[PDB]
């Protein structure tokens, strides 16, 4: 079915961004409480990772074709997909209105609970939201690999012609719906995201405020999306061009996303440990 | 097959509609040279208001089936699809193109002329987008009587559909670019909202809304894309549906940008009066 | 030549002022860990307190009349300018470290460091000015006679003092530079202006604290001067000063955290009897 | 009395400040409509302006002695002059921050103007109150003082001419406060502007480099005219340099990003000016 150079290739791409995603947890858990990650927020970095996991998880899953059940599987790499992508997205809009709401206080502070509640709201909501959406997708709606052989017999203004075309897709009866659904939901919450990107923009640094990561993240996020509904769509026949796209883009995606959370916090770390080694050094020599 | 009474109702809508656009139209240009005014861009408001007036004309036209006089339903719904584009092209420029005024004035201090061609940059764009569309595949209307046998696996159901619509080959591609492209503008939108925030009064501070006209532009597109997808078979339902969209976000963006201009006009004119005597 | 009853008043003021600071440096020291004293700097918070003690401590100094003499008010004086410094400085270094992790983001060393320079600009004032001229105090009669050019009179005065022989010089120094720190605090605290909530934001409390040492430094820099023949007028208006100035900015500092504290644990506490009904 | 070199150099200084200041003010009034001149203030830069002239005057002033045999008068007005032409200068530069701060923080000149003459009313009661309750005398007192300390006495004889106040310290404090307050007001309100538009429209930095020069000058010049009053040209000198590099120094910092951003616009549309004549 899919040609084994390629999935070699995807299965090498996406094992590595694995290894760094666990690197990055490694370093997480690790070092939990020096400053420079701590002033992070590293337990969302955690719920980041995971979605990050899932990504890549059903990236995997794309690949197997002609082997399985095959509805439940598509049904499970698209769930494991919009899940990922909330559980990555919710902790980073989570941290920038967490930034945004520290430094515009006021007198009328309400209560810790209540900041507490709306922090984890901007978070397990949209997880429900996207779990209930997935329910009723797939308990009303589910995907059902169907085969067709059908006769057209279509007429222009002028021209008549008739085409005989047999075709197996696995696809839902009411499949748009869904999509407008999920990527209206999606779409909602990501411009309220840029919303609060645009206004934490200027408020503290790339390892604490998190403007550039999810501006990139959502223009990346709504060009991946576009790209692969359109070529799901309509390259069908071209299964090798299709899976690798799908694998690309949720890589690149993932990718991205979790270089620019982490890679600031590695090189502020380094910046800090080398000043506190050089601080030790001076006062051992004198 | 439109009924009569849908036809008035939302004919008389739209035209109140278009008599408010109207209004703020004589509103900002007489009263050009006010301080109120003038402080909001008047200038970048006029298209703003050509793009609304362009819209409320596409939800009319959304409204008429068959023909015209011997006319092509192809050039209608062509017509009808780039006039909505174009109008909310224009109509979301000149917003972005104030917030990002204002953002750059707060940072480090723009005349019109450079926001105005951003503007006709953005309307390039879509231009060039309808243009390919319409050369590579029209939107051909197409008679498609078939018989389809299903299997499933598990059972053998035989259909027969005689089915008639107004589409491209490709029109799901289509789709996918146009609205992101407007997706990916209205993302910066959100974000150049997010910058101006609290930075001015609301005459001043297009950032309300922003954050009201793109939510209303995702929601209203999303239910109006997912209805003409389906829901084919309701051409009442449909054509309710699209003209209320078009309507109820046309007219929240413009009172929106305009209410507070012609509130804070009032209270500086009656200040002034009562300070003259 | 001090009445009791104002000395004893005056003490049991500056008394419960002492107490005061007392009980905000045991809430600060025993509350460390926690989150509300913890994103207040308790760290630098110490040497505001600290400095508030030797405030009160000068205040109380300023009572005692007759037993030498010099070394009194050097002592007095040179501890008000050291506690006011050490008051001062921790307050400027909290507003800068906001403003610098607000803008594009500072270790606490760094902060002591600063306040270090700003104590070190006052040791060195007042070495100079305890070397230079001490405040040696003579007594001096004299008889002038005043020749206006239309009226002629004379008269005798015998009056005693304590001072510099350039004592305007000491004051014009200290004053002046006192005041640019001044100067930039209010800039700090315009700068973090409306950046953040009252016990992290030390905006309001500066502009405050700034403006009454102003008006209090003014007031009984003039009635020390002319006022001289008055002994319980120039020390219940200095000692009222004092006590003014240190009670209201340590108050601005450490009330929003008590009440902040306060309404944290009323709502772990809410937290607790819902775990503990179900 | 005063050496004519050190006269010369001085009205020499200040009469360059003063045509300086008179450019600023044709540039002021003739460019009025232009937009880079428009969005500052150029009503208020006219008060600051003139404020500016008021202190240069008071300079020269300065340098009057032995001439008006009349002299409490002269003292008494230079300084008023000093004091007033302060208050015009700063209240202008604060009502400009306050304005831009208003503006960007949302839930004119009229205004501003009465602000500042509320300003400048009460360094006109103060020294009103200054005039007429304790004025300047010009007396000359000769005393020997008897002057004995814990062990040591020494005598003294000491005949001096000063002219000043009974009670002068009280309105040196009183002066120098108000103007303290206004200007930590002023330090609070650049620090609320802080970086919120460009130079031309933002104050900022000429409000901290003024109210620091200030501040300092006030200090070195108290000092010196208390305790070197045997050295009239080193006080005249000293007293006028400080006057005119705070001025100068002020009226710069405010002006000069207006010429290079209007020269700046102005080349700009001889350019496109150009360009269209070639098209
Ligand atoms: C941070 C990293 C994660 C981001 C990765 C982005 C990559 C997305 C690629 C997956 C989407 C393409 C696949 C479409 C469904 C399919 O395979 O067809 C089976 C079918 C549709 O088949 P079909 O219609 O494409 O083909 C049949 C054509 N026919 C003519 C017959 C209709 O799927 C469905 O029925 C809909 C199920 C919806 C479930 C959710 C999908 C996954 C969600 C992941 C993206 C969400 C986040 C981004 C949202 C956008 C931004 C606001
Ligand atoms: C501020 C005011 C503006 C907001 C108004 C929002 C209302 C939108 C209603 C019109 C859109 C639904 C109609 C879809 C096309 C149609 O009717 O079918 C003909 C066809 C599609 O037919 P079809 O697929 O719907 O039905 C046939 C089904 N079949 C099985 C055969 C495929 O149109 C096209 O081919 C695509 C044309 C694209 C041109 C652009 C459309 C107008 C764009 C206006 C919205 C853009 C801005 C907002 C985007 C959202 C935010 C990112
Ligand atoms: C936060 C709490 C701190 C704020 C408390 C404010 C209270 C201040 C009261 C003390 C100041 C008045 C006493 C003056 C000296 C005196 O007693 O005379 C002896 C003498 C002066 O005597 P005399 O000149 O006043 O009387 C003699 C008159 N004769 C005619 C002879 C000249 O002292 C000196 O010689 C100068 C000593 C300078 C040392 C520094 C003084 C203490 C500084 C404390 C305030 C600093 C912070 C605020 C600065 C202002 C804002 C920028
Ligand atoms: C922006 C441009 C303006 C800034 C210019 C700054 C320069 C100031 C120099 C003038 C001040 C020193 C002269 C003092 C008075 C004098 O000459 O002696 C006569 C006398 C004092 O004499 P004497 O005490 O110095 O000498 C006699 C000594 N004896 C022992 C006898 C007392 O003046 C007075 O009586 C007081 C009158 C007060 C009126 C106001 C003075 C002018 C105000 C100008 C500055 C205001 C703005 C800055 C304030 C500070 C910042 C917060």
């Amino acid at each position: 079915s899919l040609s084994p150079v390629l999935l070699g290739i995807v299965w090498t791409f996406l094992s590595c961004g694995l290894l760094l995603i666990l690197f990055f947890l490694a370093f997480t858990i690790h070092c939990r409480k020096n400053r420079i990650v701590k002033m992070s927020s590293p337990n969302l970095n955690i719920v980041t990772l995971l979605g990050s996991c899932l990504t890549y998880s059903s990236a995997y899953l794309f690949g197997i074709q002609d082997v399985l059940s095959m509805e439940t599987l598509i049904q499970t790499r698209l769930s494991m997909l919009c899940i990922g992508t909330s559980l990555v997205f919710g902790p980073i809009l989570g941290k920038s209105w967490r930034l945004y709401k520290v430094f515009t206080q006021r007198v009328p502070d309400k209560r810790v609970i209540i900041k507490d509640l709306q922090l984890l709201g901007l978070v397990a909501a949209l997880l429900m939201a996207d779990v209930i959406l997935l329910m009723t997708w797939v308990l009303t709606d589910p995907i059902q690999c169907l085969q067709i052989l059908s006769v057209s017999m279509t007429v222009t203004g002028k021209d008549v012609s008739c085409t005989s075309t047999s075709t197996h897709f696995c696809a839902s009866r009411y499949s748009d719906v869904w999509i407008a659904l999920i990527w209206g939901c999606k779409g909602l919450l990501l411009l309220y995201g840029a919303y609060l990107a645009g206004l934490t923009g200027h408020v503290s640094s790339p390892p604490v405020n998190q403007s550039l990561t999810i501006m990139v993240g959502v223009n990346l996020l709504v060009l991946a999306a576009g790209l692969l509904f359109v070529v799901t769509r309509y390259l069908h026949s071209w299964p090798n061009l299709v899976f690798g796209l799908t694998s690309g883009g949720i890589f690149v995606c993932t990718t991205t996303i979790n270089c620019f959370i982490f890679i600031p916090q590695l090189k502020q770390w380094k910046a800090f440990e080398e000043e506190n080694q050089t601080i030790r050094r001076m006062a051992k020599y004198f």
